[PDB]
């Protein structure tokens, strides 16, 4: 919301583009080696650079219902992919009423810079259904869901190898279900890889494990990246570590529940949580578990017993770390000045517009931007895809084989040592760790899931970390962030 | 293009027919036997027409081309398609740099309608590239528009049973040609009617006779109709025949041309010609064939020797006929009152607002409605298409059977009567008349376009005018062409059993 | 054929799976969330399995074959695809004049059941075409099942990802082989996966190690992981293991020959072979290798010199282990009550009818069930068809990678220790074992398909255990594993 | 490319496969185990190695290319397929004007031998386009190459399932990256595995390190 902050979302991710494209100017220039040199480079970086920003294709649909009662009533909705150069694009259909086809724009674009910093190998690309879900059955949420596939698949909008869609708001397991299902009904009755065409699927339908969870899990290990660098931890005035943090919440849904989840456990204290109809409150502590069965129950967090009715922008509380979960431009230059928090960790996409990052820098709140921490999601929705296409559960194959392995491994440093000591060792037995005993057999899914997501939520947070230390962006952590997706965007488009 | 009447192309076009949509409501209802009775009647009669109203699909395209001068360009260029109804979407491509999202669906709900009025079974779509034409080279048009196809055929958005597109503003032959070349070079290398993937082709690439000048000769027929319905001609304050009558055209490429030449020809004097530069005007008269010379050397029409470049607006040049055949939106609230003209020929797309249209009505001009008037194009289109449907040029294969079955037709006639008249009568010797010696190998392709054409336009102007007389619209033929519409597309989504479930 | 006990195979299969059904029932109900609760709870569930009964498709052929002697012959055939849950469906082609359209229709049946059992991703199918291969040429059975398989092609009913067949009764490499290429030279054409449109092909043809071998060699694991479970040898009367055990195999073929192979190789005495001319017996032992030789140089087993014409049902020979390896509906209501055996292992498909499961259950005989013992098939199966898809033989790239691996892995444990222990230690060599010596490369690719089946046993041998003891099914092994594959395919069925 | 000393070439490595196959030969008919043994297995022998020997499929290719100059120029290639023995094909691709049909022919038996040799499962294939590279521009060369390739995919000669091809002389990184692209952008648009149409492509646009 927010209506003297209200930037075109499009422009508005464009702008963070264009200022990280900025400072690599000279570095993507010297890099390029064209014989042609001079500033016939230059512009053949802001040429390709030229590229990069805009959507390639954007599908807007309108399509008929029957609803329940009988009438006919007309859905529209769009999907825009951002990039292909990597093949098939990803990312999430979306609905709810403020879906124009300049949010799925901008959403898409966000997405190819996000898996870029990630390094996960998708351009982006995004879907959304101008209908509030809420307004509508659960057998009309269905027709709407599945025509809307039919439409996608038959313009060459949806298709593991073109376009794999994904979860977002007021989306989840079953949509995809219904999703994964139309498609693999019918224009992929052949398609060996059918249900590689959605991620976010129901485990029982392809999906993998943890991927609801996914985003909020990288959201924590995003945070902790930081939160536990003493360099960025001096700046900020704040302790290492989570045992001392408090932090809140905007959004209880897939990311918002699961950031309070991961954060909760390693030590954070959430003291508020909101949603759409109000915020709840409690400096001693929110547990998740209590609030999502309660929440669960009565549709609504308000009126939860163990916390008081917060009146008032949640995104302002108390706290050290804020962690917007909703919906877009939620952080604005309105009331980005009174935000109270250290660290901004943007859960959602896009939450905190530009004119509200130039407040928070000034005034050194550290922004972790969405571009990096939010996209454990796409890093999951990589492995499940990944996992469709490899039609095989992880460690399946292997368990037994990798289990006995280390036994012998095991096994040989013991019949040595004893070979050595005969006996005033006596007989040495080498065994497991009960930590190594859990990692024997190799790694399961559920261990790459979380494994590969957190090598990934730091790989990616060094080299940004690194690159906001060579340019000297200090805590502007999205510039930093920009200018190794396009660095490696870039690289793309030229070699 | 105006400003303090600039309504939005396709909210626009949605009022004429929403205007139309009102005169059939009771009858689309009548009609609808449907055992649920009642209201629930009329709504579903509403509710079908709230789902013929928007399009159904809309593609938008950023992509990349190499300048001649090596810098890299981003192009952007759209493709709309209103209805699949009927299959495939029918609808061309055009250059400028108006084009927009919101323009390409007017013009593709437009082709829809446009297509219910002459029968002819297409869907309706349109695409346009924001591109100045005149502004790259040829080099780089060509590979614009094959990118454009390219970029179109990977999302269904160009294909014969798909989607069929044709030349617009600023595009033609060579463009469809190109068009019909990178898709039958890549998507279509094994479909049989990958030529079919577009129609305006050159004729020695799937192209059909007269396909250039078929909407200005559509334009001819659908001026005719009306200008000799003595009815109507009566009502106007005019004389029926082209014989006296006076005429001027905004725009001098396609339609504007051979609307031009077809009108002359029958008799019609052409007072001036438009063009986005100027205008040059003559009572006397302009040539059509002089004026395309003077404009193939120079560039432009400004200048022309044997007429005066006239200042202001075109559209208020005292005529009979004015024939807007640019852009939409040249006859707007601001200068409809400033007409001159009794007659306007909607041969270009969308070019009358509704306000203006208003305006007519109750200055009791006759505005020949876009839908009507300007589908020549489809229909010939539709021809060409069914020309590479069928990999034979017409007549082909029973010319010589033709003409030897009428010589023995007429001998049948002559030996019967010699039978009879033995002597008395002597030998009497049955011949076909001139014309019918003409016509005696059956129909040629140019006699399908032309007289299959004529049939279309005539069919559908009497519709029109029966249309308007049963639910008295008088000079309002554009909702009568938009009743007509309805009921026809109308008809497709109720007898459907339902439309899905 | 059994003239007062000969159930149409499908409804007795059907049988088995009402069976397992109304025990999981309860269970079923109780986890489905449902928030329409009740018995609209209950009549979902048994809409569902209601589902799940009747194959999805059945496709009958008839199409003309001009025999080597010129004339035209109507060639009859089937194939049923069960359960789309999992695709693309898998089973295997059976060459006999028992095929019928309600025998192809159990079969495949049974194929979605198996394939649940060992979590292998398949839904169900089998095909059979009614001939006696005996009565036909290698070319008129090359003619045969190249035109069948484009019957089954051109209506979807053979492809990498809507339907691998591979080899049952009477079919085997040499007939995958041709259905590979009948695929792969026509539809498959353009396919990168046109190979694994079927399994059992020959090793140089996309076929896997010891899949020929595979399925008995489940048998042998199957048996193995049941006779060493005190549980179940005392409930018996019997002693754990092999070491002093006695089998008869009906069947000699693919399923027989190497169940006979590997029971052999680990302690059992094999005294009763039969196929359809006969059986042969001895109770001091039938070497595998030599009655090999000898069937492969004769064409039949009687008069093997080391045993005698057995005259007289082998299904009631005396011994341990009876073992079904032919056809189905052998062991029946008249002659189950004389079987002498206490563990009937089904390496067979469907060879118990369901009377005689009875008279079994309540003799304390426990008949290890097709469903779990004769999986060993698809498994390795499954192995290939991921052999195909994966491009690579399994090790290849890693090969030399995990050898210098593990010797600067132990390499770091050598002078570890040697920086510790300066000379009172001295030289403290660390060596690999004899047996992390094989495994010091990583796992070849019969390691995996050795490892991968062994794994795929015991674990599923165990959830059938812990099913039958969770509902007190004691010897009801069969009832078990129907409850695991209603569990597991259900489940699949949300939404 | 000699004088009194340069043979046929693909007759040359059909001379050395004919060489090391009457070594193995006895080795093959012993080996095989066929019922009707004697020499119906030296000779079912002797036509299976037939049948290895020859190309299975080679397409002569002559298409335009406009010149920067805008002249046309007519420019030849060739792509031999010698085995499907395993698919796809694997081979690469030459700018010599040595390139014919036959050197084609023989690099491509070369091709399926080679990776005989090293296990890699691919039947050989080759492809030539008779041009002296130093005499094109970049510009040229990729009109060239993508062309080049557009009637590969038409006709079956370059596929991720049915023939990958790969650099040689005077191609390389650029002229594979161009290649991918106009496969991926045409024929392959749906295909997950376009980019896998060919090999020797820069790290960046699917390639390997080294
Ligand atoms: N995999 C993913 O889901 C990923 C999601 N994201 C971003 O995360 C954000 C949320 O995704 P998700 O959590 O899945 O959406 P959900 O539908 O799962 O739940 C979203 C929550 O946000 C609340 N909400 C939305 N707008 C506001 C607002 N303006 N003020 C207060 N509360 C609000 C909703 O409340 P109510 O229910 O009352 O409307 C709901 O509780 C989105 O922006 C998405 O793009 C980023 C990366 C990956
Ligand atoms: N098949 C067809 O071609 C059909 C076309 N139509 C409609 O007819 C109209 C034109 O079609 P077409 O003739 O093909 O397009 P063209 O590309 O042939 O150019 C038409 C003419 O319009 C002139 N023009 C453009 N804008 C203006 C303006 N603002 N004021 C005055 N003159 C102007 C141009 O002059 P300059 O070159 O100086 O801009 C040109 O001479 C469009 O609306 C089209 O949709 C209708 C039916 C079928
Ligand atoms: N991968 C596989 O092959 C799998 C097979 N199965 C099941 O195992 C059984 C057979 O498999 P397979 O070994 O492949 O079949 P085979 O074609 O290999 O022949 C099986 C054996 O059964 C004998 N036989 C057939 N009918 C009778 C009979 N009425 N009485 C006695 N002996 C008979 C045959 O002898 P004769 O030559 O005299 O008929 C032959 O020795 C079937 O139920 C099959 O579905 C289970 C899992 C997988
Ligand atoms: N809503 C909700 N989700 C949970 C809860 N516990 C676990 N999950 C998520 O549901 C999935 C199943 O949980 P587990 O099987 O225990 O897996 P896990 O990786 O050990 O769970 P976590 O480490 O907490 O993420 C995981 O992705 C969890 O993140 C819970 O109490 N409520
Ligand atoms: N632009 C342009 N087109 C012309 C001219 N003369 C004829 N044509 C068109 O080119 C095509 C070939 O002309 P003709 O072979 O005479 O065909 P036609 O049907 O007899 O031509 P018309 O009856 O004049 O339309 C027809 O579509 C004509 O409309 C001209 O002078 N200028
Ligand atoms: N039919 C048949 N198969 C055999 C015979 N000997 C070995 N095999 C199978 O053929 C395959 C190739 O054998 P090996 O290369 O020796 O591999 P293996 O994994 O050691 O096979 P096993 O002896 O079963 O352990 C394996 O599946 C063997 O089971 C035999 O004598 N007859
Ligand atoms: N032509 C050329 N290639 C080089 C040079 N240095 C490295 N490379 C190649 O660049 C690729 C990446 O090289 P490095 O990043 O140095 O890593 P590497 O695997 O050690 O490569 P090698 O030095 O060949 O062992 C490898 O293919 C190298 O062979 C060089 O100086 N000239
Ligand atoms: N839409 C999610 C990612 C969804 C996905 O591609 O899995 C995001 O914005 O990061
Ligand atoms: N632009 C033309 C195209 C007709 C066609 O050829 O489809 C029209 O609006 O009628
Ligand atoms: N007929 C085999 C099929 C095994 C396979 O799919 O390879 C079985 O019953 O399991
Ligand atoms: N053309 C190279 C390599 C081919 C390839 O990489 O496929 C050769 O002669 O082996
Ligand atoms: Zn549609
Ligand atoms: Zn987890
Ligand atoms: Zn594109
Ligand atoms: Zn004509
Ligand atoms: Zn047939
Ligand atoms: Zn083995
Ligand atoms: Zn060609
Ligand atoms: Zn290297």
């Amino acid at each position: 919301a927010d209506r003297e902050d209200d930037p075109n979302f499009f422009k508005m991710v464009e702008g963070f583009f264009d200022r990280g494209a900025s400072i690599v100017e000279d570095k993507l220039v010297e890099d390029l080696k064209t014989r042609e040199t001079e500033e016939q480079k230059r512009n053949r970086v802001r040429g390709i650079l030229r590229i990069i920003k805009p959507c390639n294709h954007v599908l807007s649909l309108s399509f008929p219902i029957r609803r329940d009662d009988g009438s006919w009533e007309v859905i529209e909705g769009y999907r825009a992919q951002h990039s292909q150069h990597r093949t098939p694009c990803k990312g999430g259909i979306r609905y709810s009423t403020d879906v124009s086809v300049d949010e799925v724009k901008a959403l898409a674009s966000l997405m190819t810079y996000k898996c870029a910093v990630v390094d996960v190998p998708f351009g982006g690309a995004k879907a959304g259904v101008k209908i509030n879900p809420k307004n509508y059955t659960d057998n009309e949420l269905e027709k709407i869901t599945r025509r809307f596939t039919m439409e996608l698949a038959k313009k060459g909008f949806i298709g593991p190898g073109v376009d794999v869609p994904a979860p977002d708001m007021s989306t989840g397991e079953r949509e995809m279900s219904w999703i994964a299902d139309t498609y693999a009904s019918t224009i992929g009755h052949y398609d060996i890889n059918a249900h590689a065409c959605v991620t976010g699927k129901p485990i029982s339908q392809g999906g993998i494990h943890g991927r609801i969870s996914a985003t909020g899990r990288g959201v924590f290990h995003g945070i902790e990246n930081f939160i536990n660098e003493a360099s960025y931890m001096s700046i900020l005035g704040m302790t290492p570590g989570f045992g001392d943090k408090t932090f809140a919440v905007q959004g209880f849904g897939n990311v918002g529940l699961h950031s309070m989840r991961y954060l909760h456990r390693f030590g954070a204290k959430c003291v508020a949580v909101g949603e759409s109809d109000g915020s709840i409150w409690n400096p001693d502590g929110i547990d998740p578990k209590e609030l999502e069965d309660f929440k669960l129950q009565h549709g609504t967090i308000l009126g939860f017993p163990k916390a008081k009715i917060y009146e008032g922008s949640i995104l302002e509380v108390d706290c050290d770390i804020l962690i917007p979960a909703a919906s877009e431009k939620q952080l604005t230059k309105s009331n980005a000045p009174r935000v109270k928090a250290k660290i901004i960790a943007e859960g959602a996409n896009g939450p905190t517009t530009p004119e509200a990052d130039k407040i928070f820098l000034e005034r050194n709140i550290m922004v972790i931007p969405d571009l990096y921490l939010n996209a454990g999601g796409v890093t999951v929705s990589y492995f499940e895809w990944l996992k469709n296409l490899n039609h095989v559960s992880y460690g399946r194959l292997t368990f037994k084989y990798e289990r006995d392995s280390n036994y012998h491994l095991l096994m040989s440093v013991q019949e040595s040592l004893e070979r050595k000591f005969g006996k005033h060792g006596g007989t040495i037995p080498i065994v497991p760790t009960a930590e190594f005993q859990d990692r024997i057999s190799g790694a399961s899914e559920k261990d790459i899931v979380h494994s590969g997501l957190a090598y990934t939520m730091e790989r990616s947070a060094r080299q940004i970390m690194r690159t906001a230390m060579k340019y000297n962006l200090g805590l502007d952590l999205r510039t930093a962030a920009y200018v190794n997706a396009i660095e490696k965007v870039f690289r793309v488009y030229n070699e």
